């Protein structure tokens, strides 16, 4: 088995979680600790299904950028007994563009699915259903709805988290390291 392959298995084993909310399934990233993120839209409660369990919710922070404005990205804290996996390192600083780069979903209907976005752009801004949005970035694929929360991930680096599409066009808020200190 090859580096990227191994990569991204190995994420979708100890980072990427599938889960549920009021609002459907979701992929999760947990980040380190007990701390995951999920799009905002996704709208956690007070309680979250992980898989095989339900997970009680501590704390849930919806991020916005310097004018006030959506991030589209929750930052939950996990009433959890076990950490996940620190991958914070993979993340990049700043928000960082990719060229072919890789969407990984895990969710009870597509489990440990594989797409391949393409060259990952900056969007900057986007609105979706009513919600304006920065932060954002593109790739050119037709991304269905139930693959929010999917992982975008070049080389080793974990760059996004989908949160839209437009049928030939998906958009992800791009992650920053600052995020999850
Ligand atoms: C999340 O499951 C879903 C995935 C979409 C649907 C088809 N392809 C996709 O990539 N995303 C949405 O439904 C978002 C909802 C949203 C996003 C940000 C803030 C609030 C709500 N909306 C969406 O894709 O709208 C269509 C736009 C005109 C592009």
């Amino acid at each position: 088995m090859g580096p990227s392959l191994d990569f991204a298995l190995s994420l979708l084993r100890r980072n990427v979680r599938q889960v549920q909310t009021d609002q459907g399934h979701f992929t999760m990233l947990g980040v380190r600790d007990r701390l995951a993120v999920l799009p905002r839209h996704s709208q956690p409660g007070k309680t979250i299904w992980i898989e095989h369990k339900l997970v009680n919710i501590l704390d849930a922070v919806e991020l916005v950028d310097e004018q006030g404005v959506n991030l589209e990205l929750t930052l939950i804290t996990l009433d959890t007994n076990e950490k996940f996996r620190d991958i914070t390192k993979f993340i990049p600083e700043n928000i960082s563009t990719a060229s072919d780069a890789t969407l990984v979903i895990n969710t009870e209907h597509m489990p440990s699915m594989f797409v391949p976005v393409g060259d990952v752009v900056q969007y900057g801004f986007l609105n979706l259903s009513g919600k304006p949005t920065h932060r954002t970035m593109m790739y050119n694929f037709p991304t269905k709805a139930g693959q929010c929360g999917g992982v975008v991930t070049s080389v080793g680096k974990v760059i996004g988290i989908h949160i839209g599409g437009n049928g030939r066009q998906g958009f992800c808020a791009g992650l920053k390291r600052s995020y999850f200190a």
